[PDB]
């Protein structure tokens, strides 16, 4: 028998791919232990079939990472800090768990996502193979290696609508807009892509038929094998959610007529000031259209959940949430489209639920995502200039009810079928599986 260890990044939108491959992987017959920070632990009482081993913060914690706040953008802070003094502990880890080992085992191979560059020279100091899961999306990485042209021609250093060069897909604007925290995130960038290309092995969490530009750029630039296989069609992410479902939506969503509802969620981490709340707000109730909205709590800068939002504004079109099942929303049969922040995650189920997009953006690969799907794929509308009611409203709508839309609800339909054909046997993302387990088990 082969084990397969995993090492997820403790953020919503890293934990929840890392356990549907993982889940994968055990359906092929490997076991499966999960090694993963005390901080924003998923429930391992979903997991029996898992071995969970938490690590790196365990108490009398190290004071780099003691004081850090547990939420807002300062809790990310935790990646270069482990990046930068983890490995150690990793390594101990990694070899106390292969000495306990029966001797029927094998360790195959150790799953990182991608943030974790220091998990390769661990890896190597052990003769164990990692590979490598990356949660973002081909163009995405092909956007990061394309970085010294970028700030070559001055796209780095604060021509906003002008096509990038050499990247005829994205507006200046959208480069700003990705990469605008420079200093901190090039030596990140730098040593994820660098430690990436000396990997055993990368996956992906898309499939070709969604990215097939980018495909030519993985193999020139990884010489490593790569597997594109998409995760939201083999199975939902509800297990591994962070925060309580409120499944009273569903009793909702049942009284609503098919393709009625707008759904709305902006993510894990976004936040927002108390401003743009309240034009999100007038867009909503402006576009006539009935709407599912998710609001994290802290989700508005200055208030605890949506006190700003006066009684009953919502009215009888509207819901307002805390978190839900995503994946299963978007596949129940009244949702129309989904008001998205662009979140790779949030952006790949809505395209295997087959549900066209709304497109908001708070930076990162956010942007890119958004432009990828609205002017290649043409799945949705992507509201590329701030938060303005008319606008909102014009796009929800487009999407929604004109006529003129049509085609990009057809599209929407069309690429979930592509994703279902990719799974079957002689498609591209059931030969890549196939190939993957191969692999890691010739290793
Ligand atoms: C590893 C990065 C370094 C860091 C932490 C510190 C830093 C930064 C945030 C930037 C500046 C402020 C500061 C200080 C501050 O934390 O607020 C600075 C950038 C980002 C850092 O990682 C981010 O940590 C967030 C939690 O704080 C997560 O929610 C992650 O992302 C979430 O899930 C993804 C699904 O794959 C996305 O789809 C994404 O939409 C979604 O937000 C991740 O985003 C992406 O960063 C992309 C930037 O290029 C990468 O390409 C990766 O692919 C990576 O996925 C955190
Ligand atoms: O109410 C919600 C909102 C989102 N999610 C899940 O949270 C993840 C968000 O990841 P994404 O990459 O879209 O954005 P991030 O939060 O990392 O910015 C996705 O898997 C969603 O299905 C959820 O389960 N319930």
């Amino acid at each position: 028998r082969r084990r397969i260890i995993l090492f997820p990044v403790p953020f919503q939108g890293h934990i929840n791919p890392i356990l549907q491959l993982a889940n994968v992987l055990y359906s092929k017959g490997f076991s499966i232990t999960i090694f993963h920070t005390n901080f924003n632990k998923p429930k391992t009482s979903n997991y029996p079939h898992f071995t969970f081993r938490f690590i790196l913060d365990n108490d009398p914690q190290d004071e780099r990472i003691s004081n850090l706040p547990t939420h807002g953008p300062l809790a990310g802070m935790r990646i270069p800090i482990i990046n930068e003094h983890g490995a150690d502990e990793l390594r101990r880890e990694l070899e106390l768990l292969m000495l306990a080992s029966e001797e029927d085992e094998e360790v195959s191979c150790l799953i990182t996502d991608a943030l974790w560059y220091f998990a390769q020279s661990v890896a190597d100091s052990l003769n164990l193979r990692r590979l490598v899961l990356m949660t973002s999306s081909l163009f995405n990485f092909h956007a990061h290696v394309s970085l010294p042209q970028f700030d070559e021609l001055g796209y780095l250093d604060p021509r906003l609508e002008e096509q990038a060069s050499g990247f005829p897909m994205l507006k200046v604007k959208d480069i700003k807009s990705a990469y605008s925290n420079w200093q901190i995130l090039k030596e990140i960038l730098g040593k994820m892509i660098k430690q990436t290309k000396a990997s055993s092995g990368v996956i992906w969490n898309s499939f070709k038929e969604l990215e097939e530009s980018e495909l030519e750029t993985v193999i020139r630039e990884i010489p490593a094998p790569s597997f594109l296989i998409p995760l939201p069609k083999h199975l939902t992410a509800s297990s591994s959610s962070l925060l309580d479902h409120d499944r009273t939506v569903f009793q909702w969503l049942d009284q609503q007529p098919p393709s009625s509802v707008l759904y709305v969620s902006f993510g894990s981490t976004s936040e927002v000031d108390e401003k743009d709340f309240l034009e999100i707000a007038r867009g909503l109730v402006d576009s006539k259209q009935s709407f599912l909205w998710v609001v994290r709590p802290g989700f508005v800068k200055g208030s605890t959940w949506v006190e700003p939002l006066p009684d009953g504004f919502l009215g009888e079109r509207g819901r307002i949430v805390k978190w839900v099942p995503q994946q299963e929303v978007l596949a129940h049969g009244a949702i129309g489209a989904f008001w998205t922040h662009s979140g790779w995650n949030s952006t790949l189920e809505s395209v295997c639920e087959g549900v066209p997009m709304i497109f908001s953006d708070f930076g990162l690969d956010q942007p890119l995502n958004a432009r990828y799907m609205s002017d290649v794929l043409k799945v949705g509308v992507y509201l590329e200039n701030g938060w303005e009611r008319g606008e909102i409203a014009n796009a929800i709508r487009r999407v929604m009810v004109d006529e003129e839309g049509e085609y990009i609800r057809q599209n929407a339909r069309v690429l979930k079928q592509k994703a279902d054909v990719s799974l079957m046997k002689g498609g591209s993302s059931y030969e890549s599986l196939e190939s993957l387990v191969s692999y890691i088990s010739s290793l």
